[PDB]
């Protein structure tokens, strides 16, 4: 099974291909991390195997889903620092992936009900909604288009939760450029309406994530930076005219990024909707994770075809704890609930999945 053969990430060294894909489940209350992130990612955990967590907030101004966790408060690095201690005694490798929703976002979520910040003004569109902390669905608010000294603000931002998750032990950091959020609305033509030099053309348009990677690369090392992307994926109304172009414009810059450093990143990180996967791969100097829609086999396929050296996976994660041992015996896999993903219990739903 060549899932199961080791892979050199840079200077982690993994006994296998089988990734924790990143994770919003909502049990960070407050943004604390709780325990129960702890006994969460414990389960899941396996010696030699990486996690990526959920998407972490930033600043007080970057999160759109209720109780998801942060690092940028000296009272969050001591909590995930607990997290991270138990994922390491399992031997296991943990990325914190950090999150800015940008326009994704609400009043409700917001600092004195502030509106969000994009690239742009133009609302996400009516025909997405948003969670709200008492499980409705609400509408998405017209946005407030940044200027440059506040990008570089975000920047910093990005930096600073950098160093803190350093600071809390994680083995490195996964910048989140996918889904339609804050880096998603400054690369998609669809959304980005600037005439600045953040807008226009793909060298304007690949700027602010150009300027994030180098901006938490010289803070902590390129190898322990993995960056995620997805060109095709139309969430929240995050289309590119031309998501082939747009993906391999984005991997031309982290390219040079790895040139002018004289470090590989740690990884390339795609997702896709349920070849442009394998034209990035091709197109990228480094680590290839791919992830959406894996099975099993679809996992053994694209490392044995070299279409990637490591493949992540999420929502059979969620209901399989033991999601690597699985796929290493081909036992059967637990189905997940749909309706627990987003709920506030520190059990039900989150660990009480059964293993084999
Ligand atoms: N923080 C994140 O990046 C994720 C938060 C929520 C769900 N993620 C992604 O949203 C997209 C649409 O989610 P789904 O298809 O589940 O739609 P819902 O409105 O969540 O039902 C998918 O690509 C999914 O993987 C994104
Ligand atoms: C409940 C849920 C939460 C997710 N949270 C994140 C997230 O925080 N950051 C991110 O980059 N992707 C997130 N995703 C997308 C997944 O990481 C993954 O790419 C997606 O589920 C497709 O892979 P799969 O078919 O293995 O589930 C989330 C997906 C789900 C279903």
């Amino acid at each position: 099974n060549p899932l199961f053969s080791p892979y050199k990430m840079g200077k982690f060294n993994l006994s296998h291909r089988v990734v924790l894909a990143p994770m919003t489940r909502c049990r960070a209350l407050n943004n604390i991390p709780q325990a129960a992130l702890g006994e969460y990612y414990e389960q899941r955990a396996t010696a030699g195997g990486f996690l990526i967590t959920e998407g972490t907030m930033i600043s007080p101004t970057s999160a759109g889903f209720p109780h998801v966790p942060g690092i940028f408060t000296k009272e969050q690095v001591r909590e995930w620092k607990k997290i991270v201690d138990v994922v390491h005694a399992k031997g296991a490798v943990i990325f914190c992936q950090l999150w800015h929703v940008g326009r994704a976002s609400h009043e409700v979520y917001q600092p004195a009900g502030a509106a969000p910040i994009s690239s742009t003004e133009k609302p996400i569109s009516n025909r997405w909604r948003i969670l709200m902390p008492d499980g409705t669905h609400g509408i998405y608010p017209k946005p407030r288009a940044i200027g440059t000294y506040e990008i570089s603000q975000v920047v910093e931002d990005y930096r600073r939760s950098a160093l803190n998750a350093i600071e809390a032990g994680f083995d490195g950091i996964e910048i989140h450029g996918a889904h339609g959020y804050l880096i998603d609305q400054f690369l998609k033509d669809g959304i980005n309406d600037r005439t600045d030099e953040y807008g226009g053309s793909l060298a304007n348009r690949c700027k602010f994530i150009t300027q994030v990677v180098q901006a938490v690369v010289s803070a902590i090392g390129a190898d322990r930076v993995g960056v995620r992307v997805s060109p095709a994926i139309d969430h929240l109304d995050a289309m590119d005219s031309n998501p082939l172009s747009l993906g391999l414009a984005v991997v031309e810059r982290l390219n040079k990024i790895q040139l002018h450093s004289g470090s590989k990143l740690a990884y390339l990180h795609v997702t896709q909707p349920e070849r442009l996967m394998r034209t990035l791969r091709n197109a990228y100097q480094g680590t290839f994770i791919c992830s959406g829609g894996y099975t099993r086999e679809l996992g053994i396929e694209a490392v044995a075809q070299g279409d990637a050296d490591l493949v992540s996976y999420g929502r059979l994660f969620i209901s399989n704890p033991d999601l690597v041992m699985r796929i290493k015996l081909n036992a059967p896999l637990n189905k997940y609930n749909r309706k627990t993903f987003y709920t506030q219990d520190p059990v039900v739903g989150y660990t009480d999945y059964p293993f084999l």
